[PDB]
């Protein structure tokens, strides 16, 4: 319900912005917007890697990458009509500034799950060709993944917390379409624009 009325209220703010409207942009510059922007990054990247796990919340992680994109829609709604060297340019920056350990958590996020290193690899396909398709005897995904991705916990067995799955050691191309390939790509392709 959270996310809901803060999806709303973000798309307020976008049709109040939408067009080039020059003093409503500079009002919400000259307020409190990008505090609460800071704030909401932060609870972005620690939720995401709260919630990477487990297999429940999958609804509330949806609901979660969608008020991303409606706040990043937002954001681009701020820089419409921009110069180069803008002032909006310089609030901008000094908001990613106050938050650089959220942004590389999010930015960590996307890169692991999709966005390459991610439904690319196709771990033991094009590698072992396991004859048949994306089933995985377990203890062979973590056989794979001798490539660019790192060797951390945050990194390789990261993606093997997150795709417990099945109990014996089955997986599927389920968990590319639930984690990764289908969200994070089009929710981080505002954050790439």
């Amino acid at each position: 319900k959270a996310i809901q009325v803060a999806k709303q209220v973000f798309n307020t703010l976008t049709e109040y912005i939408q067009g080039p409207c020059t003093g409503n942009q500079q009002s919400l510059a000259h307020s409190r917007l990008w505090d609460a922007v800071v704030g909401f990054l932060h609870v972005f990247a620690h939720m995401q890697m709260k919630l990477s796990q487990d297999s429940s919340q999958i609804e509330l992680l949806k609901e979660l990458m969608d008020l991303q994109k409606d706040m990043v829609v937002m954001l681009l709604s701020m820089l419409e009509g921009n110069v180069v060297n803008g002032t909006i340019g310089k609030q901008m920056v000094d908001m990613l500034v106050e938050s650089s350990n959220n942004v590389e958590m999010i930015l960590k996020f996307f890169d692991m799950f999709l966005k390459l290193k991610d439904l690319t690899s196709s771990d033991t396909f094009k590698e072992y060709d396991p004859d048949g398709k994306g089933v995985i005897s377990k203890r062979d995904f973590h056989k794979a993944m001798e490539s660019h991705k790192h060797y951390t916990q945050s990194e390789t067995e990261f993606l093997l917390s997150c795709a417990e799955t099945d109990e014996n050691e089955t997986l599927d191309y389920e968990e590319f379409v639930k984690r990764f390939h289908e969200p994070a790509k089009d929710i981080g392709f505002n954050v790439a624009v």
